[PDB]
């Protein structure tokens, strides 16, 4: 499992923040993929998000306009905190109280996204924002399919490769 990059940039945040949140996001989804996730139900066809700066650059929006994202109908979540350490390690500990948000994470985990970013201010406190191209629906399902092994395993987007167990697509709008 390695990040996948596209766009520019828009990445401003520092790479260890952004690969502390894409291997937080990307590593989740694939154990949910091949099922072994615990709580989160079983194996299913996952798309990995693929890191874009352009939608870090929206999540930069979405912090100094609150709105910005949904009205380009995007996905959002937020997480922060108070910390005193090093900004990365209270980086992974806010995600770890993140990733016990069961409304964040459904945005977090659902199989439909392809892509998201996101950006933080400090303020010592630290606030981030992610944007997702693609937010869930309540009730929706988000079971089916299977965990891919090759390219014709993932069936939600045209133009995907399976590398690690995730489906990636460049072109899902």
């Amino acid at each position: 499992d390695i990040v996948i990059d596209n766009q520019g940039s828009g990445c401003m945040v520092d790479r260890p923040f952004r690969e502390a949140i894409d291997t937080f996001h990307n590593g989740l989804r694939q154990r949910i993929a091949k099922g072994e996730a615990e709580g989160y139900g079983p194996a299913r066809e996952m798309y990995g998000l693929v890191y874009d700066c352009g939608l870090e650059e929206e999540a930069r929006k979405e912090i100094k306009l609150p709105g910005y994202a949904d009205l380009h109908h995007r996905g959002v979540t937020r997480f922060s905190g108070d910390y005193e350490g090093s900004a990365i390690s209270a980086l992974k500990e806010i995600l770890e109280t993140f990733s016990a948000d069961k409304n964040s994470m459904r945005q977090v985990v659902y199989p439909k996204a392809t892509r998201f970013g996101c950006s933080g201010r400090l303020r010592r406190r630290m606030d981030w924002v992610c944007v997702y191209d693609k937010k869930p629906k309540d009730g929706e399902s988000f079971e089916g399919g299977k965990p891919c092994n090759e390219n014709k395993d993932c069936t939600y987007y045209k133009g995907s490769t399976c590398e690690w167990n995730l489906c990636y697509t460049f072109f899902a709008a």
